[PDB]
């Protein structure tokens, strides 16, 4: 379980998402499909986009990272008491979707990225480490939901 100072540490630097989410999630995704290319093609809506620059353009792929940025707040702002809010999650990702855990943690790595280039003064690495642990315990539990589900993930 996270101590009540890491959950501190997750909540304090996701407030500045929640300043701009829309601009957090453009970031995020983007570098998701930078760093893993093979991930875009998950995307039905998004699998033709061909540069950053079209990435950056696509009004749909904004509302998309607000979409998952949304849900993903609610899930820390749960600081670990998330069942509810994983069961519709793990469901559409695991059945329709078919998102790996690896893929998860593709996305894990690209939110921590994000947030170490877009707030270099003050993500250190005990921020980064509870930020970490945070998104750990929500793939463990997504993983736990794959397998009741019947997804091998
Ligand atoms: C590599 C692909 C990938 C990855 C890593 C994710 N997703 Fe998912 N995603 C999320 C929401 C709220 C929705 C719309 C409702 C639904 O269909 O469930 C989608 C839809 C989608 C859709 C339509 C697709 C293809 C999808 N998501 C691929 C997808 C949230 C998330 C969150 C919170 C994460 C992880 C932090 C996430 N997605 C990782």
């Amino acid at each position: 379980v996270l101590s009540e100072g890491e959950w501190q540490l997750v909540l304090h630097v996701w407030a500045k998402v929640e300043a701009d989410v829309a601009g957090h999630g453009q970031d995020i995704l983007i570098r998701l499909f930078k760093s893993h290319p093979e991930t875009l093609e998950k995307f039905d809506r998004f699998k033709h986009l061909k540069t950053e620059a079209e990435m950056k353009a696509s009004e749909d792929l904004k509302k998309h990272g607000v979409t998952v940025l949304t849900a993903l707040g609610a899930i820390l702002k749960k600081k670990g008491h998330h069942e509810a809010e994983l069961k519709p999650l793990a469901q559409s990702h695991a059945t329709k979707h078919k998102i790996p855990i690896k893929y998860l943690e593709f996305i894990s790595e690209a939110i921590i990225h994000v947030l170490h280039s877009r707030h270099p003064g003050d993500f250190g690495a005990d921020a980064q480490g509870a930020m970490n642990k945070a998104l750990e315990l929500f793939r463990k539990d997504i993983a736990a939901k794959y397998k009741e589900l019947g997804y091998q993930g």
